[PDB]
């Protein structure tokens, strides 16, 4: 049943939302970071300033080294083996996973994130050290007759890091999750979750840019990922907008750049001066489209002060965290496609809501690739 499945997800607003898992036998209990954008189950295995927890293998009877390592810059690296793995708090089964023990690590864990590693739910294609070395999800479908699909509900806060909250449901949908339709756009390739984006519009104004700009290089869905990331080109139009809505009020371009806070007192924010962001996402249907609306209360993260979570990419649109917590999000393997509902846990004010709305009718040329 998945309301065992509610609210089995924590974290600290920036550091990424985690799991508890087990590993091994007997079971070592982990915090791990529920990754749509990468495909490692990978746990910090030794020692870390910033752990103060990892996994022990030798501690645990079913631990079987694969006896090859893996090096990933981008840094970790670690041994390959296998292991028993649990996760509590979602279905009740256990699965024999590839684990990546972490023995040596380059601004990889996060200081009092309150995670020790890593649960990377995407595809096979972009696991490392390649392809042959299945996913923890591939798994436990593999292993289980839990159905190839997951959904997140990450929900967000709303002179401590403020706390988060939010659900994994795991193999399958929530309708207390969320209210009204969910709406699907197709996942183009099995990688990363990648999505197309038709159209994007600020408070109602069309950027009118060639939709192909969108998805430069590409646009993925990663919920290990804090910010909407975009590329430069459309960035720059998407902040020239945000600037001129919120006129009426001077920030430094420090802020612009998600550098330095900005900061009001106790409920006098003026999230009325912020426009709303819509995303338009390919339908199943050729030129059929819908449209994702997310509020200033997403892109502005609370640090009174907030900072900027609108970032440039080089490496293609990234609809992390701050694009999803408006949202229940499905991410369903089976039928390759991403749906998107309002969540129940969405934060609004008395004026605005983030909303999930279509059909739009566009008219397929988006993607790169
Ligand atoms: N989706 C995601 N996961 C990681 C990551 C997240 C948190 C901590 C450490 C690494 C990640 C995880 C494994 C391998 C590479 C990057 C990442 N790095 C920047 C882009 C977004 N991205």
């Amino acid at each position: 049943s998945f309301v065992e499945m509610v609210d089995n997800l924590r974290g600290k607003s920036g550091q990424g939302y985690y799991v508890e898992m087990t590993v091994g036998s007997p079971p070592q209990t982990l915090n791990i970071l529920v990754d749509t954008g990468s495909s490692n189950f990978a746990v910090g295995a030794a020692p870390h300033p910033f752990l103060h927890r990892y996994y022990q293998r030798q501690l645990s009877s079913t631990y079987r080294d694969l006896r090859k390592g893996v090096y990933v810059p981008y840094k970790w690296e670690g041994e390959l083996g296998t292991d028993l793995v649990s996760i509590p708090h979602g279905p009740n089964v256990t699965v024999r996973a590839n684990i990546a023990a972490i023995t040596e690590s380059d601004k990889f864990f996060i200081n009092g994130s309150n995670w020790e590693g890593i649960l990377g739910l995407a595809y096979a294609e972009i696991a490392r050290p390649d392809d042959s070395l299945e996913p923890f999800f591939d798994s436990l479908v593999k292993q289980t007759h839990v159905p190839n699909l997951f959904s997140l509900q990450l929900c967000g806060a709303g002179e401590v890091l403020a706390s988060v909250g939010g659900s994994m449901i795991i193999g399958g949908i929530d309708h207390s999750l969320y209210t009204g339709s969910l709406w699907y756009t197709p996942i183009r390739r099995e990688w990363y979750y990648e999505v197309i984006i038709v159209r994007v519009e600020i408070n109602g104004q069309d950027l009118k840019m060639d939709c192909k700009e969108y998805n430069y290089d590409k646009s993925i869905v990663d919920s290990g990922t804090t910010n909407l990331r975009l590329p430069k080109k459309v960035f720059e139009a998407a902040v020239k907008s945000i600037k001129a809505a919120s006129s009426t009020e001077k920030f430094p371009d420090g802020f612009w750049l998600g550098e330095q806070l900005v900061c009001w007192q106790a409920g006098t924010t003026p999230w009325n001066i912020f426009p709303v962001i819509s995303l338009y996402l390919m339908g199943e249907v050729t030129n059929q489209s819908f449209r994702i609306t997310i509020l200033p209360q997403q892109y502005l993260r609370p640090v009174d002060c907030y900072k900027f979570a609108i970032s440039q990419s080089s490496t293609g649109t990234v609809m992390g965290a701050v694009i999803m917590e408006g949202f229940y999000v499905v991410f369903d393997r089976a039928r390759k496609r991403i749906g998107f509902a309002v969540s129940a846990c969405h934060v609004h004010d008395e004026f605005r809501t983030a909303a999930v709305e279509g059909p739009f009718v566009t008219l397929e040329d988006c993607g790169y690739n």
